[PDB]
DNA sequence: CCGCATAACTTCGTATAGCATACATTATACGAAGTTATCGCC
DNA sequence: GGCGATAACTTCGTATAATGTATGCTATACGAAGTTATGCGG
DNA sequence: CCGCATAACTTCGTATAGCATACATTATACGAAGTTATCGCC
DNA sequence: GGCGATAACTTCGTATAATGTATGCTATACGAAGTTATGCGG
């Protein structure tokens, strides 16, 4: 019917309305689905539920994780719903098979992993080693780690701080205005403070790098092999490069990583969120202050962060050890 | 369709259902929508989503703020709903457009602005600079600034104070009765007391102006070129004239505005509410005792006025600094 | 047509799902509407929108409060909705006339009233006066006032306490299990705790009256002219009687009621709820604790209580006047 | 209809989508419903609102709790949903009678119960009494009580522990790996640690029995009439036998159980979780640590276990008892 | 033995306030164009 | 004796920040007409 | 003076976490039949 | 050297307390293969 292609044309015409990341994986899963359908001589676009059942079981037999299969189903649902057709997931066969896979894989022992923490005694050790550095690169790296630990920002947000957003309170402390986030979108935005410690690091960076020459410059820039910094107003330092600061620092402290082929063997971009949330909850701050520090809306999100507190030093052990 | 004719007759029959400030805006929107439709040969009254798309993109290209565009769409919704026709915002296209617009403009870095504060040190300065004038206009202005800062009333509420509404308690403080409340549940209360210091200024005005000859007189009035007051029971100073008091007082101490054309280069009708709130929050006053004084009910705006005070640095700064 | 008869028969057959106050008010509204329709020779049940427009304009000319007219419309809406017919309020002709009446009456200065507060100093004064009375009537009244001030319950819930509901902590405080409330209804529920002093008053009353020797008696009961209690398990004090206790206690201190015929000239059953809330607000208790103590769901209700406070002692005068 | 036959066949094809505990209840509910429909001579499968109403009122006359009645309605709604029919809960009359039953039965004084708490004093007493014993069946029971109290694990997940899940730290404490988690995101984490004292018990049990001779053996097993232990790897000790340990040890101190026929007259499987919760609350451990320790995501349950402690008395008690 | 009359509550009706959740009006900011009641020269 | 100049304010239109009202039920406020037990002087 | 090297960062492709709102499935409690490995009394 | 009496559990059914998953979208993790400016043999 024409209305399907009309709706698809409308969805593509305002492609900017979705995230940059949401389009990438719609296409990625569409490749795999169409390839499997062709290999088995089945019509690929208007999916038939008894074929989707076979596809899901085939994905299970390959050994993919449950959240991968959740993604693979979720995009086909999105595509049909936005086309204006009934979802595949409305039929009982796929609805029950998804539960069956979840049950059997969880009973076999699969679980969700979590990033390796980065706690205050690590920040103190890194700072103790790096404080004497006169390299521009070390100044940049230490200032970044300071902002990351203090604000609990995402890496994607730290990549886009304009110089014009840096402002000062009545005293010495710095204030950063963040604007939109992964959830908030408004011109009122959120504003966050920095301690009398890390502002010396940020102000040293700004003074040495000279990014202050134009209010449209970004704070963070490429530093080349020569050691010169290349200020810019039109290109952002990639998140793929920001992860390398964490990896290089962990290698500096503990030496080289092994080839085991498992995730989270070293610090990664999420490590500072976890470590700050653990340090703050262990110190006994109240739930409302934790919520205001992190900016979450639902209190149970806190229980997703503090999951892996060290049982060998928790409340009951101290209580029974008298 | 004569049913629309009926619905319109039954709408403007009860036109007093809406503020005159609403009617002022609805016609200003319709003039622009009709002019654009005329220029582009579109049919103007029953809006088509493929027209509303193009019009919203034209407003974006003209550079209006996001909330101006939301105002423009809101009035078109109101006109359709009261006409009985399907609400244009319900269409799939225009919601995708609005999402694209706001996400683009927020990525361009638009930020909300806020009134310049008028603070205790300024009230002390203007007082010690002006209180010796015999010129009646100076007495009138110095009394107005005192009532404004002491009561946090909005200027449209201050313009309506009858001299009938003043009373004088046994301790000598003036009590101002609130004639017309803003809301059926008057969250601000019903009566406000002036300081002893301000009372002397208001008594100076009442004695000089002769306005106490009749209870129905308005407390504030125009002063002619001759330097003589003109009491009235039937007319009020325009709020436009009251804004001139703030402008002239700022111009008296500082220079003049830049040619930059930006808003909030000088004190304005909300400068007192902001400044008083910041003074209260800098002292020890509790959040609900602040919130009750100004008549707010949402936390958000009270936070938005105090966010940059060094009381509000939060739990992480407290942990880091000790 | 006659399916309406089935719908109404179902609504009547299960009517115990609704509070009896909701039926009592509905029948009075129907008597009013039917009497007016009979006076003007109109058909009464299916509410033609222009008829209810005439009826609302007739009510406004009697000078009834805005809340009364809202109630009169709200019951006719509910009667149509539950019958399975289009609401009369769905017409623009009715909702605009309501919006007009609301906005016009506020220009005449109408506002919602509030009960007279009963604060801590009054409680201490009454205890100082009555503590030594040997009349069991005084022991009862002083226990009732102590509970009502401590626990912030509605008097309709204080009338409902069984002797089964009373327990003690190991510290000797008393706990009252509330169960049902005006908004929360479950077999688990709220439990509230008295201070030591109020427990001494309650135990004094229990010991004197003997009500506690059978667990299913109610805690409060009538006392005859002779000064002897009459325990019961099947009847309880009217709320009218509990209001009489407040009014008599006010007349004990201030001697006589004014002849002016205004409402809220003396303490009434709501007086204690308002007073404790004000005492908490002046004490600087945080919003989450005030919310927990009152049991309210949403922060706006806090602002709905502290509407009235003494401006002549308020923060702004206290700050400006040193 | 063939659609029903196919939907039922699909529901049977994937039967592992639900726990066996869901199937058991669905069958008991269907037997009850079909028996009642047979006795009253009505068609039973395509259930009708009048029949569900009559059945619900029949269940109320047996005096079943309101949560049992809601369970009975729930399973019939599941059966209808998965059969692909409209469901009784969406109907009008069922929604009214569920209100009627709830409100009437709450006003009748129906009350929710809790487990009898097994607190630190009881564990110290039982240990001081039993620990001298040398017969294997006593050592088993004391080791089980120690693990249950220290870990807060539930009895079912305690039965699953294979001996290869035990491991030892260089601190001499014993760690238990959870194995199968309850949920994909394990709020309780992944590993539990025993205190030294409980480890001294477990080492005795694991050395007196032969269980350690194969890493696949279950940690607990039958002990026969002559004290011979019967280690196994295919079969695990039934939960019913685990409840017997709590009941028998209670009976050993407090004698014969009362005849009143109520629940919770003696300790049961939850007595340890409630006891350890209250023991932590007395020590002032903050709510986030208690919630992470026991794995609760909803604060309401932790609150319902600690209301009775006077530490939870509200701010009005602090204001009165200043 | 008696009739009476004061306490201390109960029942009834017409007015008015409270709650929790879901989504649209209502006011101020600024530049430009018009008043019309007094300073001034000549 | 006027014509002219000019303070101090009023009215208009487009741009942007702030605060509100509708639903669907639950309560309380007041006074007037009633009811059932004892105290008192016969 | 030219060519070759190598720090330091971009694109690209499959794989797994995080969120905020809305609505049911999963486990323990406890009578009471039923099983089987042994003592007990000849 | 045979029969029956006892633990010490196991399986079953119905009644009541407690914790869970689905949806729609946004982000991070990691290996691999380009890019492009400086360093420096000779």
């Amino acid at each position: 019917s024409d209305e399907v292609r009309k709706n698809l044309m409308d969805m593509f015409r305002d492609r900017q309305a979705f995230s940059e990341h949401t389009w990438k994986m719609l296409l990625s899963v569409c490749r795999s689905w169409a390839a499997w359908c062709k290999l088995n001589n089945r019509k690929w676009f208007p999916a038939e539920p008894e074929d989707v059942r076979d596809y899901l079981l085939y994905l299970q037999a390959r050994g993919l994780a449950v959240k991968t299969i959740q993604q693979h189903l979720g995009q086909l649902n999105m595509l049909h719903r936005r086309s204006g057709l009934p979802r595949p997931s409305d039929s009982n066969a796929v609805s029950l098979v998804m539960r069956r896979i979840r049950k059997e894989n969880v009973d076999a022992g699969e679980r969700a992993k979590q990033a390796l923490a980065f706690e205050r005694t690590d920040f103190d050790q890194v700072r103790s080693l790096m404080e004497n550095s006169d390299r521009c690169q070390d100044i940049r790296n230490l200032a970044f780690l300071g902002i990351a630990y203090n604000t609990l920002l995402r890496i994607a947000e730290i990549a886009r701080i304009r110089v014009k957003d840096i402002s000062r309170t009545d005293g010495g402390r710095m204030l950063i205005h963040i604007g939109r986030t992964a959830t908030l979108v408004s011109t009122a935005g959120v504003e966050k403070a920095l301690s009398l410690g890390v502002t010396k690091l940020v102000e040293r960076w700004i003074s040495v790098s000279g990014v202050a020459d134009d209010p449209n410059n970004y704070l963070f820039c490429r530093v080349r092999k020569n050691g010169v910094a290349a200020p810019s107003a039109t290109s952002q330092l990639s998140t793929r490069a920001l992860e390398g600061i964490f990896e290089a620092t962990h290698r500096l402290i503990y030496g080289a990583k092994d080839d085991s082929g498992q995730r989270y063997l070293a610090w990664s971009g999420h490590s500072a969120r976890v470590g700050a949330a653990r340090d703050m909850a262990r110190a006994g701050v109240s739930i409302p202050e934790i919520m205001q520090a992190g900016g979450w809306t639902n209190v149970n999100i806190v229980m997703n962060y503090i999951r892996n507190l060290d049982s060998e030093t928790g409340a009951m052990v101290r209580l029974l050890e008298d």
